[PDB]
């Protein structure tokens, strides 16, 4: 629920990145996007 | 300064990710903790 914290806590930072990637076309970004894709992936297997 | 939410937003999900390695010793948490620590390195170059 910590975990619940965590999820919903990547799942904003991806929304965010998503959008600083919408204007400002910077590689770094695509790949921190990669990671929290994979964050979410992980926990959303630890819970449910 | 949208660069300045998203270090932010990293550097509050480390406090928390730590905290959470803290009491749950979940192999994977430090793992992501790894992974921020770099977001953080790269936004912070991309900045000052
Ligand atoms: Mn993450
Ligand atoms: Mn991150």
């Amino acid at each position: 629920d910590y975990l619940r914290e965590l999820l919903k806590l990547e799942l904003q930072a991806i929304k965010q990145y998503r959008e600083a990637l919408e204007y400002v076309k910077l590689p770094v970004l695509a790949k921190i996007l990669e990671d929290e894709e994979k964050h979410i992936e992980w926990l959303e297997t630890i819970l449910g």
